[PDB]
């Protein structure tokens, strides 16, 4: 099960970094929005 | 262990939807 | 100002999206293979 524990870890890290990339994109979006509105 | 497959099917859940989000 | 800044940030975000795609495909592949064999 060290092979499962290991893919559990690989899936967790893919998920964590997607959430970081998602947040970064949100911030970019919100600044396109500032520029467009203000 | 039932415990690490328990997790897997759970972690695998969030992974699958992110697949979709990707 | 804010225009070249967004342009830089967005390009770097897109770069990081392409990295995460490849990593996902590789993790998925490994899960598929564990389940198949």
């Amino acid at each position: 099960w060290g092979s499962i524990d290991q893919i559990n870890g690989k899936m967790n890290r893919v998920i964590e970094k997607f959430h970081q990339i998602e947040k970064e994109f949100s911030e970019v979006e919100g600044r396109i929005q500032d520029m467009e509105k203000y």
